[PDB]
């Protein structure tokens, strides 16, 4: 039975968790049982039932039309570079990653600039987080960060309640930093989907993020002390530029760590195919290592065992690098010349399974941001910094599992 | 049929009435500085225009210029290679023009060749000429007459520093003259890329010039001089800063400051072309063929026919001035140079070609707001607040003066010139 | 056919000129200098002259060409089909797009020094070879380890290892960091060198004998005339992952602002030439070409191709390298109607492999300041000897190779 192996996958998930616990004996259970059974609700809802189906996939309609007022921008700044003749010259060489992915990083950051100076984003953000405080019982910063994580970045995210971050306790800042890695932003979601990836499953995982960063943030470092209860741009066109010329130097910063690092693993590919020459082998790569040693992990959350090979790549590239090298692999097999055709249960795993900033490499970029706004809690911040990569990676994995589940129930994938 | 002096002659006492009636003290206008700014605009722009001597005298400018964007085009084809070639048309066709190659190089190379002029001390004669010529038949302060002629060759922004150490204690009306020349004026980097896009460079250059007085003009309608000008002696100015090196530190610095400019430049247009895109998509969501393109230019369907434009060609001129005041000159001449092509279905009047090309020229804005308020509070932080208030002001200030430089277009385009 | 005397004729005058232009010549350390010109011709005759010397050099060569094989293929992801041979189908020779084929090279290779920074790789490196030409040349700890990281890095990142000393460096000690700095590359940067044609054996050559030569040219100008720091330190990144992301972020940027000085230097360039052309042939490049085609001369260069040698090295010192090795690329096709001997194109590849130019003042005072902002004014006061300094260097090291050719 499928609800078998995934009831399986969920209880290996919260027992590590729990195992890996500051204080045990302090979980609040209304939380974490709180936090789980929401997740798992929007999780039957947007998967499941035909209604909520409909709802996602009007969503996915919506964004996706955005998206294609983003490359308007696309097609004006860049010309014919961006055009379709590119594969009719150069083949899958026509898709330019720098030209058609990294742009939707500026479009989405001024965007965003212009939702939260009208004054959308701030509702959203009240609204889905008075909820999780409602429910989960956790205080309102954090539960605003969760909020702002599903729509933007993990450093933007706490920019809403910054001045609470200096004074808030050991439990809420890890909270926000396991809500950072758990989720996405706008900006680079919209990147995945220009590189194949399934806009729906993104939308669901964006907004299961927010419950599940929470999820793994009580059940490791439980609230053992005292909250604190309580409770700029010239003009739109400014706002939208101040946004545009963020995204740019962000794209550009994303963009040049993603040379550096697809460039460094073949590198060690190198390396490792020459010293690996006396061990017997000498064609081995780090993404099979990867794949080998996250292969139980891939088993564990849903996927069958010829393909938790190819899903312990896609997550072990995932938390060693980024997402984005592991979504760039990880579209090769979605394209239907592909010698290895994936099951539809286990691309809507993966596909949720990959959608986090939780890294090696988001530490660094946490105990900066998050300094800037508390710098006597750097510190903190970055002794926090795996146990979070760590919250966030669960996160992702409990996402994945619920996903798999439901795609085994009723499933759909298109090609 | 020499019927288009009344016409023009109108369009003038319109843009003027708009101003007095829109001035803070109509009581406090010094006639002989706005009859001289007017008298100065329409004689640049006759000259220019109309006798041959002036055309000549353009067309000179233009030929020295041209050669200086084709100067630039030649780093432009080292750095990019084949990207900007000829073979890009063979292929991709129209899409072979790649903006962000063809345009924003062109501000890294007048931003540092501008470094390399004020180096030399080329430009600080330039301005130290023209301002004086212009506080002396004006009556103007030399303070707003430096930046006035600065702002010429250079940005809203850079053209102050000329001017910074009198600019902290400066009145509101000089004030409001800074920022009024800086949004009625260009700058010598994006002008080059205008050109690139296909907009008429002698057009360009006429309307740079006429800016300063168009500028001054309106400045002083709007709001006139109630105070004391301040003079050299009263004032101590804050030491040095950085001073380039050599002559290549200067071409470097003004490069790599010229490239994070268009940088930042190439990403307001990504998102505000999008963000056009989104609301007609919103729009076209609500109401079908219904457009924010169709809505400016049926709302400035009126000013356009009033500056000399037939009214079969007063939709689009609405369109590209109304989309010039509320995002910028990039989208508006974007959206212009479509119907410069010989080939395009809508094809428009030679005189009414050029009235647009002079009432697009200009940073007049809602975004060149934001900019000002930035720039000029960090020459001086105690007038931030100042600044913001006459923000819309000088906005409308530098929209009036670029509307008649474009009255004056029409008026002496209404004959054989055709530069 | 004993050019020896030739080689030896340039070596001289190269020395001779440094020691008119020393503040005091009496003070200069004998040991110290001659130890220097030493092992720069040591290190020449190594791997330009002796078969297991070039074979190192070879292997070295593979391996670096190895490692910018690799970053290509992050390039080849950015920026997909335009670095693609169908680029050369379409376009020809402008198929060869610089600002996607070269600048990338210097995101990677910052990336990669950083993590080399990070595992300890390089502080051993600059360890080792710092003590070995502080035992040698008697200079003090600081400035050798400054001229051994300058070998891999640039010339504002290789004194950040010895940043806490250059507050209190002497005059001769700033200087000869300085000097480093001016008469060497960074890896980075080489490799977009050899992206442009520029031989490789030639760019790891004359980056390891950048800093005695350095060094050499540093104690023949100012000499050490004060007391100095006998015992000195090598001396952060969250992870790996960071270390190689900052290290991308930061040769992005410096890319940038790359391939913004060569637009608008090309240009200006173009721009002044077409200024002399005017009414009321002749070019900026033959300017300098006839300007520099004496000490083109001295160094070993046939006359007959001192006009052209003349003028990459004119342009080098005034302009950039970039722009001079760009212009020196186009004689090493095999389709150029100028051809030049094999000696010839050592000794320019060498000559031309520093950061020493007018412009490259300004950057030395920038970051120097950053690191000992009381010292801002010395730094920019020895801003123009020190190019020549550097100069020189390159110089010395371009003689050392037309004579080891053959
Ligand atoms: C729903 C939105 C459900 C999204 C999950 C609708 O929320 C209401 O939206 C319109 C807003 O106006 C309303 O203010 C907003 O309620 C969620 O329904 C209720 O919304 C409340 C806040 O949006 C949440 O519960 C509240 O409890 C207390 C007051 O009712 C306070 O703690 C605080 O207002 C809030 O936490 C909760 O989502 C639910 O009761
Ligand atoms: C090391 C990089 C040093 C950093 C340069 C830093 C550059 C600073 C100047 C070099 O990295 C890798 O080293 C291995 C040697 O262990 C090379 O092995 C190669 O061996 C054969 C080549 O002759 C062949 O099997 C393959 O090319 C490869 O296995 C790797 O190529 C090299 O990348
Ligand atoms: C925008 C939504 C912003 C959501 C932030 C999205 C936040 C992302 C994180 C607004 O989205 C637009 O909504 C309208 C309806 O309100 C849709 O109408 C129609 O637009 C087009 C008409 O030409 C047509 O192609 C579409 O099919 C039709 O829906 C727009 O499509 C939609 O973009
Ligand atoms: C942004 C605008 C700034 C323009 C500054 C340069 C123009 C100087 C000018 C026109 C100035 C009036 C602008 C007015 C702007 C109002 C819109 C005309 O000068 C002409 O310059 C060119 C180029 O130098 C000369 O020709 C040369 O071009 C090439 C560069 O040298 C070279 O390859 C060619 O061999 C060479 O011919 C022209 O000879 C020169 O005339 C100065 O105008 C003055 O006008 C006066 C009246 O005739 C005279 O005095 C004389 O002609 C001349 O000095
Ligand atoms: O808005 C953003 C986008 C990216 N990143 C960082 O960049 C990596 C690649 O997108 C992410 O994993 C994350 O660490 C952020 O922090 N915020
Ligand atoms: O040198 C420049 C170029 C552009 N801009 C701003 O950028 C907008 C688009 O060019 C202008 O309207 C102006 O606000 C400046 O301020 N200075
Ligand atoms: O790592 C680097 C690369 C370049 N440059 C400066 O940039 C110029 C062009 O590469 C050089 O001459 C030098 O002045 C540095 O300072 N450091
Ligand atoms: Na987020
Ligand atoms: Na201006
Ligand atoms: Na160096």
């Amino acid at each position: 039975m499928v609800v078998l192996h995934s009831l399986l996958g969920m209880a290996v998930l919260i027992a590590i968790a729990v195992l890996l616990s500051t204080d045990r004996k302090a979980i609040n259970i209304r939380t974490v049982a709180g936090a789980f059974l929401i997740q798992v609700a929007l999780g039957a809802l947007v998967l499941y039932v035909p209604q909520g189906r409909d709802m996602l996939g009007e969503a996915s309609k919506t964004i996706s039309n955005v998206i294609a007022y983003g490359n308007n921008g696309v097609d004006f700044l860049f010309g014919g570079l961006v055009s379709e003749k590119m594969f009719e010259v150069f083949g899958g060489g026509g898709f330019v990653f720098a030209l058609r992915v990294l742009p939707m990083i500026v479009f989405f950051s001024s965007l965003m600039a212009v939702l939260y100076y009208i004054g959308v984003m701030q509702l959203l953000i009240k609204v889905i987080g008075g909820f999780l405080q409602k429910m989960l019982g956790t205080s309102k910063a954090e539960s605003m960060s969760a909020a702002a994580n599903i729509f933007v970045g993990q450093t933007e995210a706490p920019l809403v309640v910054r001045p609470y971050i200096r004074r808030m306790t050991e439990s809420e800042l890890f909270a926000v930093m396991s809500g950072g890695l758990a989720s996405v932003a706008g900006s680079v979601l919209a990147g995945y989907v220009q590189m194949g990836v399934p806009l729906p499953y993104l939308i669901a995982a964006s907004f299961m993020a927010a419950p599940g960063g929470l999820l793994f943030a009580k059940l490791l470092v439980p609230e053992t002390e005292r909250t604190q209860n309580d409770a700029k741009p010239t003009n739109v066109i400014d706002a939208a530029a101040s946004g545009a010329v963020t995204g740019a130097q962000i794209a550009i910063a994303v963009g040049a760590s993603l040379l550096a690092f697809v460039a460094l693993i073949a590198m060690i590919n190198g390396i490792i195919g020459g010293v690996g020459g006396w061990f017997g082998h000498g064609d081995l790569t780090l993404q099979a290592i990867l794949g080998w040693l996250f292969s139980p992990l891939a088993w564990v959350i849903g996927v069958p065992w010829s393909e938790a090979g190819i899903a312990g790549s896609l997550i072990g590239q995932k938390v060693v690098i980024n997402e984005f090298v592991a979504y760039s692999e990880f579209v090769k097999y979605l394209k239907p010349e592909a010698a290895v055709q994936l099951s539809d249960t286990t691309k809507a795993i993966i596909s949720f399974a990959l959608c986090g900033f939780a890294n090696l490499g988001s530490i660094a970029v946490l105990v900066g941001g998050l300094s800037i706004m508390a710098p006597k809690r750097r510190k903190d911040v970055a002794r926090l910094g795996i146990k979070a990569v760590v919250a966030g990676s669960l996160s992702n994995l409990m996402s994945a599992v619920i996903a798999g589940l439901f795609t085994g129930l009723s499933g759909a994938s298109v090609l």
